[PDB]
């Protein structure tokens, strides 16, 4: 029993960590087989960043002007090229820590691993989600931007994310590995705000049937709701619409516990109209939400990955 | 910014787990260079459990009765001693991938990372502090046996924990790696319970310092208090008291943020007296105690390993 914030292990994406440096800017890459991914931002430098043009900043460099540092052996890089806002320098080492991977474009609700990174070093790993507002609430300095997130799937490495940049109210922006950022902001320092967050409601549902699971059963009780009944009551307290298909994601938890999805709501209900009352659940006192059905199912039965 | 509950990269701890099977018996072992590290209730079965008498248990096993799997792969067990409550299994093949290591007894209040592993095969990583009764409010289903607990320091593994049993109440109690319990806890089925639990003062001070580094400020205040009268405060809410040494290590973490440690008890005072009033401190309603000041420093600063 209990309920941890879990992060999947972290040696594949360790392997994979490295220093790029050009011109003043230092930051992490990717490697993955003779490819080095990194936030072409880092072709920037202190007076490029107020509205810069890549593409006539990328045709300005050289393959000498990229330094990548893996480990205290330097890699060579032998061309480059950009997609959307990522570089790909092409390196003469293939990297033979290189998983099996694959890239993935996430939707909203959905979480993932960060291993935070500094010049090329890995730092620290956490969890996180994807908020509905496409940031996510990292924990990231100077430094850490090409920092990936991840999943693991068996023995696969679906890379999710890459960080590059703070916005002003703290939390972080970043693409996919494919260069694409997720939510509408670009990689130009201008005016940019983040957009009004919402509470992942599938994931609140499916941390509140781990607290059934792991003996919290306090917050229960015999009403039950209609789904658009339940909507009403969800858009008061800023929570997102539970749709149909999130009921039905929801199936497994739903029937290990015994609880049908429309009761867990009505729990749901009277948990955002009555508060918690000094009571917590799974050792918490707000209603989390960067937990998916996955990762319910996943910590409290015990899928590991080779 | 941002600040998470952050662990170590698990890389190296990753490659030294491994599965251990010995009758109907199987959990996971710490492979580092010829030798398997495990809990000895391993050597127990369904009827052994009850009182066991491990000497007398472990004269009766030959080496070909422990199965050691790593990876795809036999070890063969050429020699087994136990010290305290582990099994140290000799084996023909010295680990490659052992890192540079060593074994720590943790104080409580001090935190590690647990990679949860199940039948050799890591399964995920979360941050965790040995409370001040000696059990971890860990998240552990059956088969996690042997898992541990460890920090990083630079490029080296401090190994300080070792999975051995869940209590009645749900938490966690478990050995050093030389196989002595944090607790007065045994390895023997019988009645037993964790003694009462307190908050970690010295880490719920650091982590309000992680807050005031990361934009919280709306809990200070301008009263001062002195350590003798913090310490009345204290012990009625179920706090640790604060020693002098732990506000001395508190001191750079008053010194960057330019609040007097005795000024952020005053703060911790009031917040204990009036409660936090629907207001939350880095997204938690709870005053949180599994940050030390070691870990604010490493996540609000940047610290990495290689
Ligand atoms: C990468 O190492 C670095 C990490 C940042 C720094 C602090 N934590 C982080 O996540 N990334 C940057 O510093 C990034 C540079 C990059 C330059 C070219 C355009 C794309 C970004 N800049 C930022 O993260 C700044 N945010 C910002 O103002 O960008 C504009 C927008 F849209 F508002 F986000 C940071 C450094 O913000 C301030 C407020 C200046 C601290
Ligand atoms: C190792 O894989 C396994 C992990 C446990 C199972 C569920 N989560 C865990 O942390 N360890 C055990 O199951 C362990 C066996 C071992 C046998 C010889 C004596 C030392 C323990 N037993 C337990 O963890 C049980 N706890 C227990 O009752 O021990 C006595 C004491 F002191 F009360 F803790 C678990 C399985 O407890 C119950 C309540 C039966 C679920």
């Amino acid at each position: 029993s209990g309920f941890r914030k879990m992060a999947f292990p972290s040696g594949k994406v360790e392997g994979c960590m490295v220093q790029v440096t050009c011109g003043t800017t230092t930051l992490n890459g990717l490697w993955l087989d003779d490819v080095v991914y990194c936030p072409r931002h880092v072709i920037c430098t202190s007076e490029d960043m107020l509205n810069p043009n890549y593409e006539d900043l990328l045709i300005r460099k050289s393959n000498h002007n990229f330094l990548v540092q893996a480990g205290n052996v330097q890699l060579r890089v032998i061309g480059h090229s950009m997609q959307n806002c990522v570089l790909k320098l092409k390196v003469d080492t293939a990297n033979p820590k290189t998983p099996k991977y694959k890239f993935v474009r996430i939707q909203p609700g959905q979480t993932f691993s960060v291993l935070a990174c500094y010049n090329g070093s890995p730092s620290g790993v956490y969890q996180c989600a994807m908020r509905p507002n496409f940031t996510i609430k990292g924990s990231f300095l100077n430094g850490s931007c090409g920092s990936v997130g991840f999943n693991i799937d068996y023995d696969c490495v679906s890379f999710c994310y890459m960080h590059h940049m703070e916005l002003p109210t703290g939390v972080h922006a970043g693409t996919d590995l494919e260069g694409n950022f997720y939510g509408p902001f670009v990689d130009r320092q201008t005016a940019q705000a983040a957009g009004t967050d919402t509470t992942i409601t599938v994931n609140v549902l499916a941390w509140l049937y781990a607290a059934v699971i792991n003996g919290d059963r306090w917050f229960l009780n015999r009403f039950t709701t209609t789904l658009n009944d339940f909507n009403l009551v969800a858009m008061k307290y800023n929570y997102e619409p539970l749709t149909q298909d999130h009921v039905d994601i929801l199936g497994p938890l739903s029937a290990q516990t015994g609880i049908a999805v429309l009761d867990m709501c009505a729990s749901l209900k009277e948990l955002l109209q009555n508060g918690m009352n000094g009571r917590t659940i799974l050792g918490s006192a707000l209603l989390e939400d960067e937990f998916t059905p996955f990762d319910v199912v996943r910590q409290c039965s015990g899928v590991t990955f080779q």
